[PDB]
């Protein structure tokens, strides 16, 4: 679909058997999700945003369905205020910016 | 133009007589620029991102040229790591996400 930006570009994602709402964020290199139930191994990692840094658990090759489109990639889980879908997954579903 | 997301969506903006590079950020409600020389009056404000909160200065009805498209709106100036063009200005240049 084509999404305009008058409202936050929130979409429905399915990950780890669960349904959640997430923000399509072109300004994020990574995908960061609020604390959640994910199976598998994971390695520590620190990331930065406006505000400072947070520590997150890095999960690789995680299946995620974004607005019906499937993608497999790195997902980070930590103290983020909102679920953020970053460029690592946005490219996977062929998402572009247009004006 | 159409912008893919394999690389950060960095564009040239002209604001306050100066040329700068900024990130098109669909995940930002506001436009936040690194410390810069801007004329006029401004109000204090606090904003949050992933990481925490920063104090910035709020300038209204400021003229900004984004990739050649002009727009007038609120711009915030503070301790941000990168210049961020948020939805308040992205809607003005008719920018949309597509997939
Ligand atoms: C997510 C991560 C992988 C860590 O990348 C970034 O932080 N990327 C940021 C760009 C960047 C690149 C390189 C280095 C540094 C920063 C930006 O795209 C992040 N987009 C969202 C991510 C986010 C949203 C919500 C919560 C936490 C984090 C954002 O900060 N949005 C801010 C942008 C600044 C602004 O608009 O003022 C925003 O809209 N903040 C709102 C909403 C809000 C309220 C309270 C807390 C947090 C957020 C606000 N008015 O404060």
């Amino acid at each position: 679909p084509q999404i305009t930006l008058w409202q936050r570009p929130l979409v429905t994602i399915k990950i780890g058997g669960q349904l959640k709402e997430a923000l399509l964020d072109t300004g994020a290199d990574d995908t960061v999700l609020e604390e959640m139930s994910l199976p598998g191994r994971w390695k520590p990692k620190m990331i930065g945003g406006i505000g400072g840094f947070i520590k997150v658990r890095q999960y690789d090759q995680i299946l995620i369905e974004i607005c019906g489109h499937k993608a497999i990639g790195t997902v980070l889980v930590g103290p983020t205020p909102v679920n953020i879908i970053g460029r690592n997954l946005l490219t996977q579903i062929g998402c572009t910016l247009n004006f």
